[PDB]
């Protein structure tokens, strides 16, 4: 199931939490004997259930919306992938972020899903001491890593996951230029 859901993460640039929330909603819109993770990811939700979606309530052309997001020309339904895109457009519970996705993968050296002290050390090391061309000392690197955890490691597990990473660089507009965190 982890590998299966992970595929969608690479396809949409959403966090695992976002995909999980969406998957639960998707399943609840399918037929009872369809909830099976691997089974559900192959099912399609009929427009009936999409039209009554809360985030589409105030939208005119709901019928049009369904047809545009639907990938299968034959059927009048949405696949899980189509559903993710719908939520990315109409719901605050799904916000694609291609920059966070790749930046995270770059610093997650062992590709294990989180940024630990070691991964974070390279991240903060992209910054400078004080002058325009400086390099951090051990203690400065330590403090910077400590500050990131203290401020963004909200599930207090000692690492930074994609969701938390998005918060770490949420105030760094030019982050991708040289991977510098603001402050
Ligand atoms: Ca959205
Ligand atoms: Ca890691
Ligand atoms: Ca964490």
């Amino acid at each position: 199931s982890k590998e299966l859901l992970a595929e969608y993460q690479d396809l949409t640039f959403l966090t695992k939490q976002e995909i999980l929330l969406a998957h639960r909603r998707f399943c609840e819109l399918l037929p009872q004997e369809q909830r099976s993770v691997e089974s559900s990811l192959r099912a399609q939700v009929p427009f009936e259930q999409i039209l009554s979606l809360p985030e589409l309530k105030a939208n005119p052309f709901k019928e049009r919306i369904c047809r545009v997001f639907s990938t299968s020309p034959a059927k009048d339904s949405l696949s899980f992938e189509d559903f993710l895109d719908l939520l990315s457009v109409f719901s605050d519970t799904a916000t694609p972020d291609i920059k966070s996705h790749y930046a995270f993968r770059i610093f997650d050296f062992d590709d294990d899903g989180t940024l630990n002290r070691e991964d974070l050390s390279r991240l903060v090391n992209c910054l400078t001491g004080e002058g325009e061309d400086t390099r951090l000392s051990a203690s400065e690197m330590k403090q910077l890593i400590d500050n990131i955890l203290e401020e963004s490691d909200i599930d207090r597990d000692g690492t930074i996951n994609l969701s938390e990473f998005q918060h770490v660089i949420s105030r760094s507009p030019d982050f991708a230029s040289s991977f510098k965190i603001v402050l």
